[PDB]
């Protein structure tokens, strides 16, 4: 239950904001890495910071065509509003019944009360299903470093010419 | 599990602000307590001919009785749905869902989610007694408010 640096990624199926599912694989499929977000709580201080950074730096991840996936436990209805109110200009999915953040090992079992919350972690996953790069805080007011993702997320599209 | 006309059973939960919230504590105030039991905030409300994202919660500040809003969504998402609804009460997280477990007010299933609160609407006594229940099995379909607020105000005033 392990995901593992050069292991392949578990996939999944998820329903992102507007109740459209989405496969990591068939993302994978189209030739790009894929950037798995996990965060704790659509709404909460960090979490909006961490996303908003994301946001302003969506210039330097799509020069990698890279794919962005944010999931936390929030409903679809819940992860739509935080879309829209933040302008994120990528898919937000539910793993609303926790199956996800059990097969990347990325959850809290108990946040301020909160039971079984997505620990804030960052995956990078190559085309190949590889991970390429894992980052996994217990403290969520922990951020990733940002530039470095970018920059990891960047050197993979590079590689793959 | 929850019958019209017995005790209500007591719960805390934090509320939008994480500040707990205890039902007797809220009840011990002499007023009636309204609970409203939603499936998810930001989500569509239908009748048989309008479907919208106009959420109505907002009618039972009229109440002469404390009013507190429960879904299983987080306290953050809660505040963002309070503050942008203007709601002047609270809404409580039942996140670990042990409040619709412990009223019967679930779905097993809505959309592929997992237990999801039924709209409900129950009415208690300060007594801690249940004087008002309507549940639905249509996720869709919200109380009618004016009727919430009419049994509201009249169970508030039969309080001797």
């Amino acid at each position: 239950g392990l995901v593992e640096l050069g292991e392949k990624a578990p996939d999944f199926t998820l329903p992102n904001q507007d109740f459209e599912p989405v496969n990591l694989y068939e993302v994978l499929k189209r030739g790009r890495p894929a950037v798995l977000i996990f965060f704790p709580a659509a709404f909460s201080p960090v979490c909006t910071k961490e996303l908003c950074t994301f946001r302003d730096k969506m210039a330097q991840l799509e020069k990698a065509n890279a794919e962005v996936l944010a999931i936390s436990v929030d409903s679809p209805w819940c992860l739509k509003k935080f879309k829209d109110e933040n302008r994120l200009a990528f898919n937000l999915l539910s793993d609303y019944n926790r199956e996800v953040i059990k097969l990347y090992n990325v959850y809290h079992e108990d946040l301020k009360g909160l039971k079984m919350v997505a620990k804030r972690a960052v995956f990078i996953v190559k085309p190949d299903g590889t991970v390429a790069y894992k980052w996994v805080t217990d403290n969520p007011l922990n951020e990733p470093d940002y530039d470095e993702v970018v920059r990891e997320a960047n050197k993979i599209a590079g590689e793959l010419v």
